[PDB]
């Protein structure tokens, strides 16, 4: 059907080591807030576990909306360098 928003979250962090362990420490069966209330340098989504959930085009920012929805069900996204950082796009639904 028509799928105007879907869940998905975000994570800022300084290293790249630390945005892309996102997708290689959930490997092991963690939880991606786990690493979103802390990594998440971002003041407004540390406090929620980095989970904005459902969202849309035109509520975030370039560098981030793009491969914000591009993901699958629960894929993680590449660290995307950008003004705040390297973003950790990860989808729900």
């Amino acid at each position: 059907g028509p799928s105007n928003k879907i869940k998905c979250s975000h994570i800022l962090v300084s290293k790249q080591s630390e945005a892309l362990a996102i997708m290689e420490k959930l490997k092991s069966g963690e939880k991606f807030g786990k690493l979103a209330k802390e990594l998440s340098i971002d003041s407004g989504s540390a406090k929620k576990n980095g989970n904005l959930g459902y969202f849309t085009k035109g509520m975030m920012v370039k560098p981030f909306e793009d491969a914000a929805f591009k993901l699958q069900v629960g894929e993680v996204s590449e660290p995307i360098k950008s003004e705040f950082g390297y973003h950790i796009i990860k989808r729900f639904g």
